[PDB]
C-alpha cells in the first residue's frame, strides 16, 4: 500500500501509483526523502534536508529546494530532478533516463553517474527556459604501456 | 537445443550448457562468430576471421586468435574474453563482470565500454602472467557555463 510518512528522520514516500500532487511541506535539515517503487508519480519537496534518494522509481518526477548533501537517483528509469536552489552532487546508478534541471544556485552542481544510459543535464537561461545536454555514456579506454588511459565518447542529439 | 554449425558466414554457436571443450578449427578471414546463450561454456576460436559477438553469456569463457574488426560482449555476465593475436577492439556493452586478457601483439586494442561493470583488462608480462588493472565503471560531470566536462573517477582494487 502507498506510503507517504516521516519516520523519525526519513521521509518515507512508495508505492506512489498515478499521483502528482505529493508534497512534503514541512522539513527539516537533519532529514532525508526515500522514494521508492514510485511510478507515474510526481512529488515535490519544500525545505532543504540532507539528502533524497530516488529508489527503483518509473517515470517519477522530483523537484526539491536545497539539499545539504546528495541526492541519488539508483536503479530507475525515465526520472526527472529539478533542483529550485542548491545541491552539491546528484548521483545517477544503474538508472535509464534521467533529466536533470539545475538553477542559477546550483550550476556547481557534480553529476556522479554509472552503469547508466539516457542521462542530460538541463542548463537554466533567463526566461525560464533550459538548454539540454547529455552526459557521456560511453568511454574509450587504452593501454599506456604504464597504465590505462580512459576518455570519454562524448555524446550528441 | 545446443547449436555449433557455420551458417554462411555466421559461426552459429548458442545455447551451449556447461560444455568447455568446443573449437572451431576450420576459418575463413570474412567469416564471424555469433555466441548467443551460452553459459558455463568455453570456446576457441582458431584462425583469423571479421569479429566475435558475445550475446547474452554467462560464466562464459572465449579464447580467439585474430580479429580483422570488432569483438563484442553485449548483454552478459562473467565473460572471460583472450586474445592470442590481434584485435583493434573490445566492446562491452550492458555487461557485468568482463575480463578481457590482452597479448604482446594487441596492447594498442581499444576497449569501448558503456552500461557495463567490473570490467578488468590483464596485461601480459614476460612469463606468462598478466597483471590486473580494472576499467572505470563511474564517471564525475561538470558544467563549465559553456559545456559539460566529463571526468573518469578512476577504479581501484
Amino acid at each position: 500500500p502507498a506510503v507517504l510518512e516521516l519516520e523519525g528522520k526519513k521521509w518515507r514516500v512508495e508505492n506512489q501509483e498515478n499521483v502528482s500532487n505529493l508534497v512534503i511541506e514541512d522539513t527539516e535539515l537533519k532529514q532525508v526523502a526515500y522514494i521508492y517503487k514510485c511510478v507515474n508519480t510526481t512529488l515535490q519537496i519544500k525545505g532543504k534536508i540532507n539528502s533524497i534518494t530516488v529508489d527503483n522509481c518509473k517515470k517519477l518526477g522530483l523537484v526539491f529546494d536545497d539539499v545539504v548533501g546528495i541526492v541519488e537517483i539508483i536503479n530507475s528509469k525515465d526520472v526527472k530532478v529539478q533542483v529550485m536552489g542548491k545541491v552539491p552532487t546528484i548521483s545517477i546508478n544503474k538508472t535509464d533516463g534521467c533529466h536533470a534541471y539545475l538553477s542559477k544556485n546550483s550550476l556547481d552542481c557534480e553529476i556522479v553517474s554509472a552503469k547508466s544510459s539516457e542521462m542530460n543535464v538541463l542548463i537554466p537561461t533567463e526566461g525560464g527556459d533550459f538548454n539540454e545536454f547529455p552526459v557521456p555514456e560511453q568511454f574509450k579506454t587504452l593501454w599506456n604501456g604504464q597504465k590505462l588511459v580512459t576518455t570519454v565518447t562524448e555524446i550528441a542529439g
